[PDB]
């Protein structure tokens, strides 16, 4: 999906 993206970031930042 297009969400897992933002959501994995949040990880990172």
């Amino acid at each position: 999906g297009l969400t897992w993206f933002i959501n994995k970031f949040r990880i990172v930042k």
